[PDB]
């Protein structure tokens, strides 16, 4: 059963769901919106090999960045075209990890589900691979799993990026 | 929880769900299967900027379509082997929008989550990008996002595309 | 309602859902962790048309595949490369179809769910496409869709692949 805008501030409200920074505005019908943090991470290194400890390049946008499409085949001088031209900070190419602005913690009775926002799915921007189920007894920031499918997308520093579902367990968890 | 077939019938017999058209053999256990609309678009700009107005082509196809894996590069040679080999009305590439055939409302106490048929998934044709879950309140058709991920695949007017599951809220959403 | 831990070795216990093989230390908080099978198929023709039979190539591992994104361009000179570097059996690009080692049973008043892990999901390794609802009275291995979004991704036989959310369904329905 999934927590309606009512239920989402009454457990906020308690300190049964923690969502830092909260704002009310983001409740919806039955889903509370999250943002996009100013800090991604890009994989430096040729194949992932999770037996390895993985190297990363790190950025950190003061307003806006371009996502594009893998296999787009940046060069400097594209890079910088479109820095002038869209006046973007950064230029990524493929997967890129982000984060959301907000802190949460998520009881033993309940489990979220993060999706993106649906006007970013119209334009073929992803902000999650998975599913994205979060259990019970979660706390953390979301990663954000970034990949743009059609074109190169702008996004902006503390935009609205997605949005979690939050839903009853039948029953508490062991956390 | 997740309303089964005997549920979504209900719901639609007394109108709290509103499906049209609506079909009683597209009922499956847990899910209510959804059709593919003859009409699509296209995004003509060379970077998608939220701040601006977007531009488009539409297509109406008439029995089929190729949908074919970003940077397959298209050329006009390519997409006329395309249309007299497979006999497709047209050849496109990368994301492409489209709609359900279905009409919904969604009255306060039920979320809806579309998901597309796994027997596209298993040729990895999406449409759908995001997880998909729908307001309470909703009203409208359903927007695909459209993308192919291995090879090109043909989809056909009217087909089964997807299905939507149902599931009730803890308590009524203000709408 | 999703089933928490407790719930899922209640239903396993009394043989309202079928796990073969279990291992209770694969049940999180409310998710039952799945593992990669040893088989894979890859599609040989050059467009889906699912109005035809499909042909396959069927590939059994002994420890390890490198998935590649689509677009990679592998040549026998880059297989060879990248079998001997990283000491995986197979080198693959694009969609790679493969299965869980653990079959399932689910009943007529439960709808289980399919999620790639989330480790897999940070380095752009998605093993489904569809959010991947499975009915109620649904039997068999899970069909896993993997893809690659950013660089190669290592994977091997028989890690966590992905997990299981089991949710109530609101009454029966008739499998």
């Amino acid at each position: 059963m999934i927590l309606s805008d009512k239920d989402i501030i009454d457990y906020v409200t308690s300190k049964r769901i923690i969502i830092k920074p909260f704002n009310k505005d983001f409740v919806g019908p039955c889903s509370y919106d999250v943002t996009l943090g100013d800090e991604f991470i890009i994989y430096d290194d040729e194949v992932y090999d999770l037996s390895k400890e993985l190297n990363y390049k790190r950025i950190k946008i003061k307003n806006s960045i371009l996502v594009c499409p893998l296999n787009y085949n940046l060069t400097e001088e594209k890079i910088n075209y479109f820095k002038e031209k869209y006046n973007v900070d950064y230029v990524v190419e493929g997967g890129v990890l982000g984060t959301t602005n907000e802190y949460i913690e998520l009881p033993n009775d309940i489990s979220a589900q993060y999706q993106g926002r649906s006007s970013l799915g119209r334009v073929f921007l992803t902000s999650h691979q998975t599913a994205g189920w979060i259990d019970a007894g979660f706390k953390g920031k979301i990663t954000l799993e970034i990949v743009a499918f059609d074109k190169p997308v702008i996004l902006y520093k503390n935009q609205r990026i997605g949005q979690l579902i939050f839903s009853k367990l039948l029953s508490p968890a062991d956390v």
